[PDB]
C-alpha cells in the first residue's frame, strides 16, 4: 500500500539524451536511430527572439553550424531540416541504445514523466498532467528545453512532449514530437497567457478510489446524486464536466472498493461545499487532480515494464 | 522555474536489478560486480515467517536453490552468505553495467530516490523521506522486497535503502545495504507499530524558500522571532526542534532570497498558529517537509548528473 506520484523509470530516456549547440545557444536534443530532435529556437540569438522567422534563419545555417554532443563523443550532422516547431538533425551514427518507441500526442487530463535535462544530461524525473488549458505545472530553468516528456507501455516509450517556453505565470509550454504546441502558444518571445484552467473531475474521482483502496475513508458518505446533479455542482467549482465515459473508465475502481460511481460523486460534491475540515487524503489537504484512472489501477495494482 | 518532487534519473539502478525466487519467494535483487543482494527472508516460507531463524534456515540452503534471474539470463549462483538481514549471493558473471557506488546509511529527515521493482523489473521511481521514526511513506505492494533507495552524486550511486516491509499503519521499513534495519523493527511477522513521528522543520523552512524563489510571498511577515521562542512553538506543533546547524544549512537559501532564518521561522510560527486560510503554497495546502535544503538549491539551480 501507499501513494505516490509515481514517474516511470527513466533509462530508455536517458540513452537518447544529447547536447545540442548552434552559436550561443545550447539546449538538449533527442536522439532516436540516425535523428536527433530538437527545439527549433536553436538557430536563434537573442534579438531573433522578438520575432523570429525561421525558415529565413534555418536557410542561413550550415550543417556544421550544429554542434551535437552525446557525452563525451561529438556526432556529425549530415541534414537538417524543420518539423514546425522541431529541427531534425541527421546525424551519420544511429543511436544504438534507442528503445522502441511511438510519437503519440496525449489529450488534457493525461499524465506523463518528464526527464528534466540540462546540457544533455538528465537532472531529475517527474509526474505532470496536460492541464485543460495545454499548459503543464513543471520544474524547468534555462537551458532546460528540448527536455521530454513521455509513457511507458511494456518495452515501447511513447513520447508525447517536448519543453519549449515558460509563461508568465510559471506554468510551461511545449510542443509534441512532431513540432506542434499544445494549446494557443508560439516559439516567440511576445506577450503569452496560459489562459483559464479548470479541474480534471475524472481525475479527481480516480484519486479518491486510491485513498479507499489505501485506507482513507472519511470522506465517504451514504447519499448519491445523478450525473446531471453533480455536473451543476462541478460548473459552480469550475471542475471539468463528467461523462459517461468518464463513469464507465471508472468502472474497474468502482468495481474493487464496491462504491459506486456516483455514490463517490455524491462524496466530492460534499468535499466542494464543505472542505475537509482540517483532514487530509492521501497526505494532501486538496483535492488532487494528477492522476488517472490508468495510474491508479497501474500503481494499486503493481504493472511494471520491460 | 516550478517545483516538484523529484527523483533521480533511475537508469543506472535499472540495469542492476535481477529477480531472486528461492523455493515459493520471488523478489528483487541488487546485482552490483558479482554479487547479487536481496533480503533474508527470500529463504522463508509462508510459516517459517511467524518467527524464523535465519542461521538456520541458511545452512539448510544450496547455491542452486538460488534462481537468480537477470532479465532473460539466468545467473549462476557460486556462493552465498548473510549479512545481517540482506544476502549476498556471489554469481559467476560480474554485471557489466554496474555503476560507481558506495553504500551509504542515511539520517532522518534526508531524502532519496526509490525504483519500485517487481520480478527484477522496475515500475516507477519516486521521491521518499526518511521519517524521523525511520519509517518512510512508499508505495509498494507484495513482491516489491529489495527494491532499492539511493542518490545520485554527479555519477556515482549511493544506494542507502532496501525494502523488507509494510508496517500495520501502511508506511514502510527497511535496511541499509549493509543490512541493518533503519528504526526498531525487524524482519518477522510480530506485531511491530512505527512509533511517534514529528515534522522535520529545516525541510519546511527550505520548502518556503523553494516558494519564496518561485513567488509565492503571502505568508511573508515583518515579524522575527529568537531561535528558543521559535523552538517553544514547534515544540507545541510536534515539530523536530531547529538547531543552529540548521540555521547554518539554511545560509544560502537565506542569502539568495534576502529572507533571514529567523525571519522565515516568524513565518511559519503564524502559519502553524493560524492555518494557511484557504491559500496554497507551492500547490500544496499542508507544509511540506519532504525536501531538504539541498534539494531545494538543486531543482531551483539545475545540478545534472553524468
Ligand atoms: C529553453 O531552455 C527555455 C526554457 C525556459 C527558460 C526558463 N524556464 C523555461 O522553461 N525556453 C525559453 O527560454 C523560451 C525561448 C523561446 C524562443 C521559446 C521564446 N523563452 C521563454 O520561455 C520566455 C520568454 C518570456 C518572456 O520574455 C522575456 C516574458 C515572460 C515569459 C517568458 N518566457
Ligand atoms: C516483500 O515484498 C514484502 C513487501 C510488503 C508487502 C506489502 N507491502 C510491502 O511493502 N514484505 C513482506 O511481505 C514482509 C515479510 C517479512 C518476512 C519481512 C515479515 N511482511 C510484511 O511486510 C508484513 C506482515 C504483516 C503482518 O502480518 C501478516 C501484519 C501487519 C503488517 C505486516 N507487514
Amino acid at each position: 500500500s501507499g501513494f505516490r506520484k509515481m514517474a516511470f523509470p527513466s533509462g530508455k530516456v536517458e540513452g537518447c539524451m544529447v547536447q545540442v549547440t548552434c552559436g550561443t545557444t545550447t539546449l538538449n536534443g533527442l536522439w532516436l536511430d540516425d535523428v536527433v530532435y530538437c527545439p527549433r529556437h536553436v538557430i536563434c540569438t537573442s534579438e531573433d527572439m522578438l520575432n523570429p522567422n525561421y525558415e529565413d534563419l534555418l536557410i542561413r545555417k550550415s550543417n556544421h553550424n550544429f554542434l551535437v554532443q552525446a557525452g563525451n563523443v561529438q556526432l556529425r550532422v549530415i541534414g537538417h531540416s524543420m518539423q514546425n516547431c522541431v529541427l531534425k538533425l541527421k546525424v551519420d551514427t544511429a543511436n544504438p541504445k534507442t528503445p522502441k518507441y511511438k510519437f503519440v500526442r496525449i489529450q488534457p487530463g493525461q499524465t506523463f514523466s518528464v526527464l528534466a535535462c540540462y546540457n544533455g544530461s538528465p537532472s531529475g524525473v517527474y509526474q505532470c498532467a496536460m492541464r485543460p488549458n495545454f499548459t503543464i505545472k513543471g520544474s524547468f530553468l534555462n537551458g532546460s528545453c528540448g527536455s521530454v516528456g513521455f509513457n511507458i507501455d511494456y518495452d515501447c516509450v511513447s513520447f508525447c512532449y517536448m519543453h519549449h517556453m515558460e509563461l508568465p505565470t510559471g506554468v510551461h509550454a511545449g510542443t509534441d514530437l512532431a513540432g506542434n504546441f499544445y494549446g494557443p502558444f508560439v516559439d516567440r518571445q511576445t506577450a503569452q497567457a496560459a489562459g483559464t484552467d479548470t479541474t480534471i473531475t475524472v481525475n479527481v474521482l480516480a484519486w479518491l478510489y486510491a485513498a479507499v483502496i489505501n485506507g482513507d475513508r472519511w470522506f465517504l458518505n451514504r447519499f448519491t446524486t445523478t450525473l446531471n446533479d453533480f455536473n451543476l455542482v462541478a460548473m459552480k467549482y469550475n471542475y471539468e464536466p463528467l461523462t459517461q465515459d468518464h463513469v464507465d473508465i471508472l468502472g474497474p475502481l468502482s468495481a474493487q472498493t464496491g462504491i459506486a460511481v456516483l455514490d463517490m460523486c455524491a462524496s466530492l460534491k460534499e468535499l466542494l461545499q464543505n472542505g475537509m475540515n482540517g483532514r487530509t487524503i492521501l497526505g494532501s489537504a486538496l483535492l488532487e487532480d494528477e492522476f488517472t484512472p490508468f495510474d491508479v489501477v497501474r500503481q494499486c495494482s503493481g504493472v511494471t515494464f520491460q
